[PDB]
């Protein structure tokens, strides 16, 4: 496990250094990087929407399950687009931070599963029809 | 498709947690501290970086020898965390150089020489110096 962990650290570091020069380790690393940046950008440009939602997540005694469903269903109520997909990831991120703040980091494993399930079951048909994650990479960069 | 989506979720969530001083896992904290230490080294020792960068002409033939000559000179006087960071930075430079010169094939090779050197020549020191968790603590 020590040999495969070292291989993982090499891959992660090299992916990073390549991305700083506008190159990519792989198709997957290019997707991870563009999404990391689009998330940061969305959070900075929509600072007001981000801050209002995070205040509500902090205040609510409601379950992370309920907050997840309320927000995600409202977000995709009018359909799927790349910008809304970025906001979905940003929301997941905020929900995980809030869970850790409340000493409920166990909820992070649950949020990650709900995100992967929502992506696989409700976002993947639109994603594939619209060029896949490679098209998002091209649109963002 | 299901495992790729899981990978994207994990990567994005690891990032957002790290921005708030939290971590997805101990591995994610190691990856993040090394990413930052690499940036820091590259800034602090840009002179040594830039001087080495220029003298490097990469070809599949000369690529491995260039890696071995530099790495051997780097750990000639022993292993320390700073030299480990510089090893990663060197691997990174060798990689971006290969892509600049339309030699994308070499990327995968450099990564294998780095992993091998880390596993065979750096891991005994690391385990006898507290592991990567000690690096995380020392850096932060
Ligand atoms: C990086 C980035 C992402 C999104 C945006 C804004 N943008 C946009 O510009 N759309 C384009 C067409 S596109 O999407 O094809 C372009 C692509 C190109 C490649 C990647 C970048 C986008 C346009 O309108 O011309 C939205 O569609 C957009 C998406 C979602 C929401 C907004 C705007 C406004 C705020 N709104 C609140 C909300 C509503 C309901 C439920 C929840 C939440 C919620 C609140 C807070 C948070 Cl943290 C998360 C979600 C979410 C700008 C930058
Ligand atoms: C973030 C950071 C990393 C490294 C350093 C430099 N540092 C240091 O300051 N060491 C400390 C003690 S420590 O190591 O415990 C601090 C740790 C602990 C926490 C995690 C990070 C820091 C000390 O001075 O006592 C070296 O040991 C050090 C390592 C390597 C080289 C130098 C200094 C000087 C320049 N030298 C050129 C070179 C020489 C020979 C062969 C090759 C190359 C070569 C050329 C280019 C490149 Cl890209 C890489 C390597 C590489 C500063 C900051």
């Amino acid at each position: 496990s020590m040999s495969q962990s070292n291989r993982e650290l090499v891959v992660d570091f090299l992916s990073y250094k390549l991305s700083q020069k506008g190159y990519s380790w792989s198709q997957m690393a290019a997707v991870k990087q563009a999404l990391r940046e689009a998330g940061d950008e969305f959070e900075l440009r929509y600072r007001r929407a981000f801050s209002d939602l995070t205040s509500q997540l902090h205040i609510t005694p409601g379950t992370a399950y309920q907050s997840f469903e309320q927000v995600v269903n409202e977000l995709f109520r009018d359909g799927v687009n790349w910008g809304r997909i970025v906001a979905f990831f940003s929301f997941g991120g905020a929900l995980c931070v809030e869970s850790v703040d409340k000493e409920m980091q166990v909820l992070v494993s649950r949020i990650a599963a709900w995100m992967a399930t929502y992506l696989n079951d409700h976002l993947e048909p639109w994603i594939q029809e619209n060029g896949g994650w490679d098209t998002f990479v091209e649109l963002y960069g």
